[PDB]
């Protein structure tokens, strides 16, 4: 082994469809991270933790009206379980749509956690004094109307795994530069000439001016927090002068 | 039936990991609009359009570098065979990360759509000019890095499904009021006492006015893209004046 025995990451989750996140464990990336004991995926849901015979997960908001929540007692349980599975320092995360919203910088943030609790919200969502009493921090992977906390919990844990140790072993978070692979004429449409010349220097040069060229057009607001390099300046103000 | 037959929604996807998306067909909402017939997803394997023996789906890019992209041939013939399996009309996403980034209008925009089909990206990305010649458009859940377009996909999914008829059957995009549900008092923390007031108009008036608050403290971009009602803006006004 070449990792070390205590950087390997667990993450406990808490949702009424566990079996969702065999996307995210039995397939791709964490996939593997997985299978090769880099990444644990624990699950644990409320409808286990309930005492009536139906196994009732939602109740009913005080005020009225349709929207149910999730129920009290079942969600805060499965959460004490979890935390008591984690042991000491972990961090209980809600994915919410009121949360901090998700960006690089954040998975970067949460993935300094060895022990990562998620708590995936289902209906309208969960007793505002749960938040108080079990919630670390809120996070929102971004501003659209979701029926789950399942698929946020799934993108957060993708995003974080890859800061496993183990797992591959900020110019990066740039936009890529446009990709090009064979042929060297897919309908008509050629490859530019400077990819295919073997001039590994320029090709370097090219791909760095693309990509800040791009997250110029697409992405402005990912150049506000950083200091590029002088080289990145001076391609970035090459690319952006002959934009006209 | 109450529900017109050419209403259901058709999405195709092209995912290196069809199986994933069991965790949208088969689970919560989404699965009970796939077994109510209200949303059908198709699934092609670039992995199955591959004619050598060990079934490539990545490729090197030109320029070279370890960052390998998706083979172009196999995933340009998944795509063709979800075009004519879709027939006239269906519009082809990418969901990558220099995309549109999506939010709720955007959703409501995609969800227009009775035939989507949904790319997803795995390795560094497609080829540009497979953009360019199959690629109708380019949207983003969010900033972050992931591993594969698989949960941008699934989220997608998630987002547009809401908005086919048999489902459930924009004030309602700002975020929500605090929810509060059994027990009336937990951990020493009580529900506000309006809410167990029975006064169903002093609710109303409450909700609307803690939903605009926490819009405005935590999502105020959200206000910006709208013209509020009198009385939104009258509760809003006190909100923003109490908060001092
Ligand atoms: C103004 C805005 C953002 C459009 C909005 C406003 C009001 C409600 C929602 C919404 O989607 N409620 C449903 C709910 N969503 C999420 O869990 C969720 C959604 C999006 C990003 C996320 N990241 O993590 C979790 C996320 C799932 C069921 C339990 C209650 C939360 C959204
Ligand atoms: C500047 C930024 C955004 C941080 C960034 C910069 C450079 C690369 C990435 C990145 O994640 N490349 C990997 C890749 N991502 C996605 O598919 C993807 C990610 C996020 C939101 C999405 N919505 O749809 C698809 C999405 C999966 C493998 C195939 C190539 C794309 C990200």
């Amino acid at each position: 082994g070449l990792v070390p025995r205590g950087s390997h990451m667990w993450i406990g989750v808490i949702s009424l469809f566990p079996e969702m996140f065999k996307a995210i464990t039995e397939f791709g990336v964490t996939g593997r991270a997985v299978k090769h004991n880099l990444l644990k995926v624990e699950c644990w849901n409320p409808r286990d933790f309930t005492f009536d015979k139906h196994k009732t997960v939602d109740d009913r908001p005080y005020g009225g009206g349709p929207g149910m929540l999730m129920m009290v007692q079942p969600l805060r349980d499965a959460i004490h379980t979890a935390k008591a599975a984690a042991g000491e320092g972990a961090k209980v995360i809600y994915l919410s749509p009121q949360g901090r919203k998700l960006d690089q910088g954040g998975v970067t943030e949460l993935a300094q956690n060895q022990k990562l609790i998620l708590v995936c919200g289902r209906y309208e969502g969960i007793d505002e004094r749960l938040i108080q009493t079990e919630i670390d921090e809120e996070w929102s992977i971004g501003d659209y109307v979701l029926t789950g906390g399942e698929l946020p919990a799934m993108t957060l844990i993708d995003a974080v795994a890859r800061f496993i140790p183990g797992v591959l072993g900020f110019a990066d978070g740039l936009l890529d530069c446009p990709h090009y692979t064979r042929p060297e004429v897919l309908e008509g449409l050629t490859v530019p000439p400077v990819l295919m010349s073997g001039h590994h220097e320029e090709i370097r040069k090219w791909r760095l001016k693309q990509s800040l060229q791009r997250t110029w057009l697409r992405r402005p607001e990912l150049l506000e927090g950083l200091a590029l390099t002088d080289e990145q300046r001076k391609l970035l103000k090459e690319a952006q002068a002959e934009h006209n």
